[PDB]
């Protein structure tokens, strides 16, 4: 009976599929960092030998294939309801075989990003020379198709963020920022989902808001390319255009958030007059927090952090 225990982290094969060959290419597969919300602290599932859970997503639209496969199952002993648990966290309408999934691949040419283009950037390839092209969009639930797309996307929070939980999309104070990569296929330019960030537009009495970063997910294949830095920079630059925004902060200031934040705020602030070599040496001044707030909606306390870093650099 213990011979029917399978670790679920390694059993759940995720894929982002651009071309048919991606189905057969194990390099394209990645795996959950967390499955405890479905399978407990032990991250094991009872009842199956050779358990394979397939969640294949078409790279842009995230149209989904979901299949459970196994060598054998125990079915007066009852296997864990793997299917049922996964169905809690993914929308209906998934297909269940590779043929139907490949059919969806043909229609992917028509998939277009949701919302407003805010920024376009290039990342250099590891090999060097080739640039990949990326775009950040701001979307909301008024954009046709986005709600369904967000349901397909958010599942990933479960696999890669430890304390992850789904948001209430009917709350209009949610802002969505999406990252896409442009890629070529047979002469056409298609879009691939890279990541996203949800930002909550907290009300501040009486006429102001204070955006707070809630979640940010960069999908595993795109990690270590600087997407989070672009995403946060873009969000700061976006909300700067609104006088009614006080500042931008994070709900959950992790070590990695703080590292990312310190990177971006230094990038944004080093070329400002108030943070010049000469002005830094005179000490920290309220002027610095003022200018940082006006120019990039940087929190008063965050500007103190930037000051220390910049003053060390000098
Ligand atoms: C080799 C590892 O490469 C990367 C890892 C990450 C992770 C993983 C992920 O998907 N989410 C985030 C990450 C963080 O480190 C911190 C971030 C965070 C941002 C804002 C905020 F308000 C609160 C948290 C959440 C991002 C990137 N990236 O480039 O963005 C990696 O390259």
């Amino acid at each position: 009976l213990a011979e029917y225990k399978c670790n679920t982290n390694t059993a759940i094969e995720l894929k982002l599929v651009r071309f048919p060959e991606d189905l057969e290419n194990d390099i394209r597969t990645f795996f959950p960092e967390y499955t405890h919300q479905l399978f407990g602290d032990d991250e094991t599932a009872f009842g199956y030998k050779g358990l394979k859970i397939l969640l294949y997503y078409i790279a842009g639209s995230l149209s989904t294939m979901f299949r459970v496969e196994y060598a054998s199952k125990v079915d007066c002993v009852e296997a864990d309801d793997v299917e049922g648990k996964i169905r809690q966290i993914i929308p209906p309408g998934f297909c269940t075989n590779t043929n139907d999934f490949l059919s969806l691949l043909e229609k992917e040419v028509d998939f277009k990003p949701f919302g407003t283009l805010l920024h376009t950037y290039s990342v250099l390839s590891p090999t060097g020379g080739e640039n990949f092209t990326f775009q950040i969009y701001k979307a909301d639930m008024t954009c046709r198709g986005f709600r369904e797309y967000h349901e397909r996307l958010q599942t990933f929070l479960m696999w890669f963020i430890e304390t992850a939980s789904f948001i209430d999309v009917d709350d209009e104070r949610w802002h969505y920022f999406l990252v896409f990569e442009k890629y070529n296929k047979d002469g056409a330019t298609l879009f691939a989902t890279v990541g996203y960030m949800t930002v909550y537009n907290y009300y501040v009495y009486p006429d102001k808001t204070r955006p707070r970063v809630s979640q940010m997910l960069i999908l595993t294949p795109f990690q270590g390319q600087g997407h989070g830095a672009q995403l946060l920079e873009t969000v700061h630059r976006y909300y700067t255009e609104f006088p009614t925004v006080l500042d931008i902060t994070a709900e959950d200031p992790s070590k990695s958030y703080v590292k990312l934040r310190d990177f971006v705020l230094v990038k944004l602030c080093q070329d400002l007059p108030c943070f010049s070599r000469e002005k830094l040496m005179q000490g920290f001044n309220e002027d610095m927090a003022i200018e940082a707030q006006q120019k990039f909606k940087i929190n008063k306390q965050h500007a103190r952090r930037v000051y220390e870093i910049l003053r060390l650099l000098v």
